[PDB]
DNA sequence: CGGCTCGAGTGTTCGATCGCGACTGAGGACGAACGCGCCCCCACCCCCTTTTATAGGCGCCCTTC
């Protein structure tokens, strides 16, 4: 879903995302919609994490929520 | 002792710039199919000699104006 790829996005739960960085404000309306509906459906599995010692705890709640 | 107001340094897609390459039509230069025609090889059968007997056609050379 980011660098730019959007490979098979139906028909596939398994892909590589950076955390919850794809959600601006205004500028990202409907891009950053059809990726939290279409991945609440096909997707529930595991939350993989890698080097959270530096993240806050801002950016976790849109995690979860997404 | 407790809240709140700038500055400096990261992160991230995505607004804004402008070089290079795909597509397609016209012009210049070179190679291939087929073009021309002297030279050369094999096959068929003409050229040339001599002696006998006859005689028309016509060239060469002594002599005269």
């Amino acid at each position: 879903f980011t660098s730019d790829a959007k490979d098979k996005p139906i028909g596939c739960s398994v892909a590589i995302s950076t955390y919850s960085m794809l959600g601006h404000t205004t500028k990202r309306s409907w891009e950053a919609e059809r990726v939290m509906e279409w991945l609440k459906t096909q997707e529930w599995g595991l939350m993989i994490l890698d080097e959270v010692h530096t993240i806050p705890a801002k950016m976790f709640r849109r995690v979860l929520t997404i």
